[PDB]
């Protein structure tokens, strides 16, 4: 127990390791070969208390292979899930501020979404802060960068009242050299009213600001804090299992065996001669230390000498274990692979197609709720209208529209079913159309060419 | 026997391996290997009480492998179980505040109803408690929460008279550091009256608070407790049996068996020369403790030499005790994985799909029940409407709807056999519209553009 | 740390490594055995020593094969991102400079677009920078010429206030000999406020230019600078990984695979005769070191003589690896190979369409909002319109349209569904029609021919 700004909670401590095991995953093979010791045991400690044994060590590691699936899997949950863009529901040209830069800096609200929604499918956790800066900013706060929170019941309510994130900023001093300042903000929630404050530090003093109450522009302060922590399995401060975890120790199975294996094939993989009952005489009379081995020479052996070229064959069970792993990640709803060998028949994915989608679903409709949260705030903090809403693309497996599908929708437009807008909405998302719904409206008023 | 407020049922108590066990399970592969000794036996008990045993014993529970199945099964049945959203039933204005915080938390009644969900597939059991601050709060209650309950028959009838649960809470004191204190809720039914009070600790002692009586709006008080405990058998507060149970036991099962086949691929699966026949003269003398392997070159022996590379084979009975056990798993009714190998004919499963989601079904329609009882008891605590229900996706393997289906359903509402708005929820479940009812009849409501 | 204009961020040195390797993969086989010494490892370090030892490695990387899949995988997504044309939204005749010549050079501007979403999907990053001469040249700065960035918070903002990136240049002196001059742009953001400078450099001489304030043609000077960062992942100045480097790596140890093959193949693969039971004498008798192989003439043997045809047999265990990591690849999610062998049944790849083109999606977004953003600032240099956009191929696996959908489009148009213009860029995308709209507006003002 620490009193300190820095304080981390304890499981923020125990998942520290899990988080930074799913970095080094999704970085690549680099990360992977660079903390090596971590994931591939030494074959022989007894070795690696040797000088030689760590050099034989470092070989065994280079010439590994890392599969790099599990970042696979990201990026193509991350293609699923964000196809299109997401429908924002509400005024438009009021909200055009944080459609065009969510943080001041040109980034769309799409790409911190995007964003979002990889940090939650890989490990599962993430941060959204509103605050006012004049205009308000939708902030992004990395799992690391949250430490600490609690959680006190007000009047029989789960209230988050302390929360206290890290944020961090490059030092714009004169010269080009690049430091490194950190920022603490302390949220806090007494008797129903949001206080914050921020701390800074520079040469190990810790610089207090003084507390602050945010109000909206109608008033009356705020009420909740206006921080939401989105995660794989909800929308609460309780930390979350990441969804990756089974597939990054199977990933790493799989790079340990790979390492045996190319080690045997690079070892045993190379045919060889094995001249069996062979005398140092004749060797010294004829072969002389060495033997031509071209078809355009003969090599003649003693009697009862047997030559047998031998090399480890295909089929080990070494590889078959690769092969049980590879499969176990398929197997895992992971589309880090696909394999053109195997064939489906068309209508039976339907039925799993609700399981598969799982994951994507609740990291979707999770992600939604987060940005509808902030967006509220944000509306409040400009006293705006506050029925918006931001959903993200939940139709998963998107794919161009058919014309009978094409022919349906406008059947189905033709009839009080289907807004317009909704059958714009869909004729976009089967990439049938560009240009926005107003844009058609207006051309589509004149009279037609003929 | 023990009079205190902690006291636990001796049922509960029983469950508790269990559950934890399914918690580990679900946790993911570190808290398998956490906890190795209780899953995995020592191969030797005589090597366990030796110092080296236990260090070969560490290696042997690294090398191993989690499957991680049973967590694909849960978020599998999740993600089938709830696809788009639950419909409510009833007014929506008047109900707003519980559908966007249930808890006063900013958390969706829709999230806690997933997590229930969640929890109910998992280890089968749960709790959904109901409170006055003002505003009434739907509680979440985990199974392990759950320790005291009592079934005394009044005017022979069912009634459950005593039901004590821990609420779990973070002191909010004036430091950073994290604290944990406990509290008590005491939920007592006497000739058909609900009494409740709140027990806490802190350094040892217990604070009391004195009977109260929570009263609806029009009064009368309360005639039943307003807990229900929902689990994937029925209602009861009966404990129910996991779903998961025969699962977790063949993933660790598997998972021994994956210990066991990695130690062997580990040892037994790099080739070896096996120089046989061979004399300490010949070694030192040519050999000299140091063979190249390369194809460049060519190693000699005396005669009757043969040189054999062995090492074990493919298709080992563990790895086919492995298979065995993945394929159980798939045919125990597990969305757990999924074969890109195995082909199904369409129209075989729609006859088995009634039997594959019988616990989806079961736990969609608990959950269904346990949420309606809770948001009646809210209705009653607001004195607002009662005749509102909260039903969940009973209909699994969803998928996009058809352009055939598409004109089926715009044909039926044609008719007087389905509702404007049964048309829209089925529009909606097939992920062709995204806007409300109310606003489609609004943008309706206008002239054609034209 | 360095006060220099020449210094780099370390985490630039960092990816440095990363982006030479893959511009090497990109290259081809020339550059791969060019640095064969970091990528191939020797088979003994002892030969290497020698002179011999290197003489042999020299043909050892010689015999080597290079697949070259990594730069076949960036020319099928660059094909399948950019088809057609990207499309402009806006007026056209107020944007002719930049389309014809974005920066001054006779380049359109769709082919810059090509070379920036080649560089995003290579290695992950780039730079757009809009400057006034006259006219607005949109910049195309290699990744590794920005060296250097900041982010300052200010007011609550992300805001870049320093971006320095190395410009490259011919000086165009008397004589026809190369130089090769630096220019280094030093961009700066004080209090909301764009600064720029140049730097220059000659015989070791650093020149200083004065600090300039470039202004829109409304005026108010610039709140931001004139630079976006694009990258695979998002629009943001920090580095992302580039989507190559396990694909980079897998051609590497497949590389390394083949290097070992190809010498097993040219030593032990040719058949040898292999005479056991020789006797010197009869060698010279009869032989006399000449064997005659011809199906026209017998050779004989003396008793218990065994001849025996060896080679190395196909199947080999270094050739299943190499097949294995061609597999590898394939599943990578990589166009870099076809298989006619391979069948895939029709309707099955459009459910995983979306993630095999998550990559390309993102990088398609990424450079349509980089470019949007760059026209935006060119606007506001020249005082043009502002809402204009700029977006390229989104819709990916595009083909020939079908008669079918030709009908469907055209009936859709017929309709006040789809823009006249959305219906000619539907029948441009699948290839059935060449002219403008104008052009085919005009042409079909008249009377039919009859």
């Amino acid at each position: 127990d620490s009193n300190n700004i820095k304080y981390v909670r304890e499981d923020a401590k125990k998942m520290h390791k899990l988080w930074a095991h799913i970095r080094m995953a999704m970085e690549g093979s680099r990360a992977i070969k660079d903390n090596a010791k971590e994931f591939v045991p030494h074959p022989d400690n007894t070795k690696a208390t040797t000088p030689e044994g760590v050099a034989r060590y470092k070989a065994y590691i280079e010439r590994a292979v890392w599969y790099g699936a599990s970042a696979n899997t990201v990026d193509g949950m991350l293609g699923q899930i964000f196809a299109r863009d997401p429908v924002f529901t509400g005024p438009e040209d009021k909200f055009d501020m944080l459609i065009n830069d969510v943080d001041g800096s040109g980034l769309s609200i799409h790409q911190q979404a995007r964003d979002s929604a990889e940090d939650a499918l890989s490990l599962g956790r993430g941060g959204l802060f509103v605050d006012y800066s004049a205009r308000p900013y939708i902030k992004f706060i990395a799992a690391e960068d949250i430490l600490n929170w609690r959680e006190r019941w007000v009047n029989g309510a789960k209230r988050t009242t302390l929360l206290v994130f890290r944020e961090e900023s490059d030092a714009d001093d004169d010269g080009y050299q690049i430091y490194k300042e950190e920022v603490w903000r302390e949220l806090r929630l007494v008797d129903g009213t949001y206080w914050q404050r921020t701390w800074r530090e520079n040469d190990g003093q810790l610089y207090v600001d003084d507390w602050i109450s945010p109000t909206k522009a109608d008033g009356s302060q705020f009420d909740e804090i206006p921080f939401v922590i989105f995660g794989s399995k909800n929308n609460d401060p309780t930390i979350d299992m990441p969804p990756m975890r089974d597939l990054v120790e199977l990933n790493i199975a799989h790079f340990r065996n790979s390492a045996d294996y190319e080690e045997a094939c690079f070892i045993c993989g190379q045919p060889t001669l094995f001249l069996s009952g062979l005398t140092e005489h004749w060797v010294k009379n004829v072969l002389g230390g060495a033997v031509v081995i071209g078809s355009r020479d003969a090599v003649p052996l003693p009697v009862n000498a047997k030559p047998e070229l031998l090399q480890a064959e295909g089929n080990g069970m070494v590889k078959e274990a690769m092969d049980q792993k590879e499969r176990q990640m398929v197997a895992l709803g992971a589309k880090l692979i696909d394999s053109d060998k195997t064939q489906r028949t068309f209508g039976e994915a339907s039925m799993e197609a609700a399981a598969q989608n799982s994951v994507l679903s609740r990291v979707s409709k999770n992600v939604s709720d987060a940005y509808t949260k902030a967006l509220r705030w944000a509306a409040m903090f400009l006293g705006l209208d506050e029925k918006i809403e931001y959903e993200l693309n939940s139709d998963f497996d998107i794919n161009k529209m058919s014309p009978e599908e094409l022919a349906a929708v406008i059947s189905a437009w033709q009839s009080n079913a289907i807004s317009f807008t909704e059958m714009r909405w869909q004729i976009k998302k089967g990439g049938r159309a560009y240009l926005e719904d107003e844009d058609m409206r207006n051309e589509s008023e004149q009279d037609d060419p003929l």
